[PDB]
């Protein structure tokens, strides 16, 4: 019966910039191993707000501090990644149902590509709130996907590795942060909700749309997430 | 004036099986994040001991959790490498000088191969670690080589791939872990030195190499850490 802490996390600064506008409330910036955590309190939650930086060290980093730091109950990401599927266009959302380390390779030992010895291809978010993403944006008549992201330290940008993408994993979007962040939940028993909203389609020419949609995609998620932090 | 408290790790359980027999000490089983810590006196230090599980998000977590949780001042990784260069042979002994995460790749937004915004592509060790590893090398006469170990989420089984991490980082060895370790070490403030015996060469064979020398080259590696917590 304490107040309850949710860490809310993006990748960029841009990626958080709208959700620390949204919220609206005071934060006291916290340093710690690199990262800055935005704490506020919002209609009895504790909620504490960081960037990562880049990639899967940095995003695993950051999870494993928000947990053990500043003790939060629930991680809640948000941010932007590129479609691998036609139907998933410039800013529509996603919410993660499971996640892979798409470059992991110990294909020399006979395991399949994401796999690891002592974990999984695929991690799972926490259910409850997928169904509490799915019940909202129904209720306010957003398109809301659902399906598999592909997380890995490189930025795709080619024909070639997004059909990898789909063969391998069915992967419908691609990012550099999701699977890190919902497997350090996952290891620490922490509810976890990765939500995306598209800003390229990871292909030639996606470093230029990303630089054009990264504002606009961050935004649409940002709103997204805040909507189920007001029903937790 | 507190006791000195020492993180010991490696990624598989056969690199820390060595060093929990050689220091020879009774050990607390602590379970936290998905990892066994094992906590243990030995000459006014405390040393917690643990395998991370394979890879970069792994060791990435546990050394966090190292840090956060049991507050270690310091930590040794030791563990086991391919080598990718003629001088480096199966059994012998590398100071990790600097290292890189050699799968990252942005290049997609001109940045080099390696190099994440808000980082670097070259992760530094400490120097002071470092030079007591050569000093106490020196001292018993074995040769311990020093040089750049690339660390990225792919076993390296490939003529072309050694070549690659020759050319675009000058790496001694490879490894799935040591970059990770060190860049969350960075981070925080905490003394870090990697250290590494040979099991393969990264090539063809060496995934038949590596279930051959893993033990042999983890004890190489362990009894050469408990030397510098000797000197600590
Ligand atoms: C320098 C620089 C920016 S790297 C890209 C950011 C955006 N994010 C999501 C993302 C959006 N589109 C993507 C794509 N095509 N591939 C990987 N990841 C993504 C992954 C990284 O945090
Ligand atoms: C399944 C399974 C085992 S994956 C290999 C282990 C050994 N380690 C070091 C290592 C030794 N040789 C290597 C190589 N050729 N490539 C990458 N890493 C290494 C990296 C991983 O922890
Ligand atoms: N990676």
């Amino acid at each position: 019966q304490g107040v309850q802490k949710i860490g809310i996390l993006g990748a960029m600064r841009e990626e958080i910039t709208p959700i620390l506008e949204l919220f609206g409330v005071d934060f006291e910036e916290i340093p710690l191993g690199g990262n800055v955590f935005h704490k506020g309190v919002y209609h009895n939650k504790e909620i504490i707000v960081a960037y990562s930086k880049i990639g899967k060290v940095h995003s695993t980093l950051t999870t494993t501090s928000m947990i053990l730091a500043f003790g939060v109950q629930k991680v809640l990401f948000s941010g932007v990644a590129g479609s691998l599927v036609k139907d998933l266009k410039i800013n529509d959302l996603l919410v993660a149902t499971q996640l892979v380390q798409h470059d992991v390779d110990l294909s020399a030992f006979d395991h399949p590509l994401g796999f690891i010895p002592e974990s999984a291809i695929f991690i799972e978010t926490s259910g409850s709130l997928n169904a509490l993403a799915k019940k909202i944006a129904n209720e306010q008549h957003i398109a809301l996907k659902e399906g598999v992201i592909a997380s890995g330290d490189q930025f795709v940008h080619s024909k070639e590795r997004k059909e990898f993408l789909v063969s391998e994993f069915k992967a419908s979007a691609v990012e550099m942060e999701g699977a890190s962040v919902a497997f350090v939940c996952q290891k620490f028993g922490v509810p976890c909700c990765v939500l995306r909203s598209i800003s390229d389609n990871a292909d030639e020419k996606a470093g230029m749309s990303f630089d054009e949609f990264l504002e606009k995609s961050a935004h649409t998620s940002a709103k997204f997430l805040k909507s189920m932090v007001d029903e937790l």
